[PDB]
């Protein structure tokens, strides 16, 4: 069975994001080499996890830097597994951590285009947009939505997120629901990515985040670009994770379903984010002969316990992983007294 790696955006920040997971070695670790990154911008990931709250999960540098840097951690605790993937695939936001799972990004590389390409988009102070997921299929979105309520998230086959002026969204969905249509709406703190709108901060962003990604290296044929058609996937610009590249991220379309097209009929998906987001369109746009499983769950009162959960069900998948990787080795030779194996070990007798 195929392993895809499958990195959830925005809307996933919640209040305590792997305060729990902290406990892990690997996780600590990992969270604590962003805290080196991001020193000299004087910002602690850590600090910024630890003192949550609503404000600092609206603060799009606050959560754009959260994200990010959960999910290279998540990374990290999935190759103490032993479990290198097959195919990547990123959801926006996502494809930061994917380019460091695909390896054409540091670690450091990463956690600082967050937090520019944050605090950029912050600072072009942008008019009031806001997002959200609704189901339709993309063409019943060109057709239906007032002007100026773009698609930006194409999700499954029936399921688009829309991107546009906060007012416009309100009364679009007072609208909506009394239709009986999907709705969800996603935090975005204010701003519609993906749309126009971001064309304001192309150019400031692109100029510093030039200063951070030189140089470019080489995406792999194993991670399959969501910002990018699959058209001209053999292009100049999709070929390296380049500043370029990173803007273009924020500006494009995400073409999810698209790239979901590309996943075989055996293969187990993990949704890499410190909330289960996609989990709705993976099930929907994917065979029922996949499996889909989340890394952790919002709100859960311990995600030390969900996440082994979860890398449980990677097991019952037919996934070779290995949770020994997780906690410091064990002390070979076994203590004298150390119960017997051969004895539970039954066949099909």
């Amino acid at each position: 069975r195929p392993v895809w790696f499958i990195c959830s955006g925005m809307g996933a920040q919640w209040q305590g994001m792997g305060l729990s997971l902290m406990r892990l070695d690997r996780f600590r670790d990992s969270i604590l080499r962003s805290d080196q990154a991001l020193k000299p911008l004087g910002l602690r990931v850590s600090d910024l996890l630890l003192s949550t709250d609503e404000a600092v999960l609206d603060d799009i540098v606050s959560s754009f830097v959260s994200l990010t840097s959960i999910q290279i951690a998540l990374i990290d605790l999935l190759t103490s597994l032993g479990l290198q993937p097959d195919g990547i695939i990123g959801h926006s936001l996502g494809e930061v951590a994917c380019g460091y799972a695909d390896g054409c990004l540091t670690q450091e590389e990463a956690v600082l285009s967050s937090y520019w390409r944050g605090y950029c988009i912050k600072e072009a102070n942008v008019l009031p947009g806001a997002m959200a997921a609704v189901g339709l299929s993309w063409e019943e979105c060109k057709q239906r939505c007032p002007p100026g309520i773009v698609p930006a998230c194409h999700n499954s086959k029936d399921t688009v997120t829309i991107s546009g002026p906060q007012a416009a969204m309100s009364e679009f969905l007072q609208q909506l629901k009394r239709e009986d249509v999907f709705v969800k709406e996603v935090r975005t703190g204010g701003i519609a990515f993906h749309s126009y709108f971001m064309e304001s901060i192309a150019p400031t962003l692109l100029r510093q985040l030039r200063k951070v990604i030189l140089d470019p290296k080489p995406r792999s044929k194993r991670w399959l670009s969501t910002s990018i058609p699959e058209a001209q996937w053999q292009g100049s610009l999709a070929r390296t994770f380049s500043a370029e590249y990173s803007v273009n991220n924020l500006v494009s379309p995400v073409l999810f379903q698209e790239a979901l097209q590309h996943v075989p009929a055996h293969a187990v998906v993990v949704e890499i984010a410190p909330h289960a987001l996609l989990q709705a369109v993976l099930k929907r746009s994917l065979e029922s002969s996949c499996t889909i499983i989340p890394l952790m769950k919002k709100d859960h009162r311990d995600n030390l316990e969900f996440f082994l959960s979860n890398v449980g069900r990677l097991h019952l998948a037919g996934v070779s992983v290995n949770p020994n990787g997780l906690f410091p080795p064990v002390e070979f030779p076994a203590p004298r007294g150390t119960p017997l194996i051969s004895p539970h070990i039954k066949w099909d007798h």
